[PDB]
């Protein structure tokens, strides 16, 4: 998805910044050290209200860029019983007679996020992909939490078995389960601006209010966003009939 919110001042720490790291690089590039700073619809310190930011019209953003998907190695699971029944023959006489055997299995999609520095986005993040085996997934999903949506499977199977004489034979329905999965990133960009009010007049031409863009008072401004997307499913239905045991 493509997302672009505020950034807050809450958030400065996933630019590895806070507050007074920010009035400390105004105070460097001035020479004087503001008596307040502004974000957008915030302000810090010693300001002026409203906001210069909002007033004069200089914001800055947080945005999620692309989301890139790498495939994850497929883990399969050989051998499950979902169903398994006993035909027991307590006559002197073979019989053989067609039966039904039904399982069923819960599908699972899960979906995880995060941000290595800890943003807090609050737009949905889309996430789709395509497995193999599992068939299309899709998840709006808040970034940094985890969901997981399920789906039932029922499967009956008929079979005709003889039973011997004296004994009893037991009939499975396996399947195996299929665990697929692909890792997702997307890069995390910060654009825009930050304000400061000084107690005297500073810089080119001698002002008060100063602008000057993210990347000239944070330490950084970029980050990553990380997740993945899992589905658990069921393929490859058999059925076992096991060799007659006696009684
Ligand atoms: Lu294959
Ligand atoms: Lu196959």
């Amino acid at each position: 998805d493509v997302i672009r919110e505020y950034l807050m001042f809450n958030e400065l720490s996933a630019l590895s910044s806070s507050p007074e790291s920010v009035r400390s690089r105004f105070s460097s590039i001035y020479g004087t050290n503001p008596d307040g700073i502004a974000l957008n619809n915030e302000t810090y310190f010693n300001a002026v209200k409203p906001p210069i930011t909002a007033q004069y019209g200089y914001y800055c953003y947080k945005n999620v860029g692309t989301v890139q998907y790498v495939n994850r190695p497929t883990d399969i699971n050989p051998n499950v019983i979902l169903a398994q029944d006993t035909l027991t023959n307590n006559t002197n006489e073979p019989f053989t007679t067609t039966i039904t055997i039904t399982g069923s299995f819960t599908n699972t999609s899960t979906v995880t996020s995060s941000t290595t520095t800890g943003f807090k986005f609050t737009s949905k993040l889309s996430i789709k992909k395509v497995f193999e085996i599992g068939g299309e997934v899709s998840f709006s999903t808040t970034i940094g939490t985890s969901e997981t949506t399920t789906e039932t499977i029922t499967v009956s199977k008929s079979v005709t078995v003889t039973v011997p004489a004296q004994s009893r034979r037991t009939i499975q329905l396996t399947a195996k389960i299929a665990k697929e999965s692909a890792d997702f990133s997307a890069p995390i960009t910060v654009d825009g601006y930050f304000g400061a009010n000084f107690p005297k007049r500073v810089g080119p031409g001698g002002h008060y209010f100063w602008f000057n863009p993210a990347r000239d008072v944070l330490n950084t401004t970029s980050g990553t966003l990380r997740g993945t997307v899992t589905n658990v499913s069921s393929f490859d239905f058999q059925t076992i009939v096991q060799p007659a045991r006696s009684l």
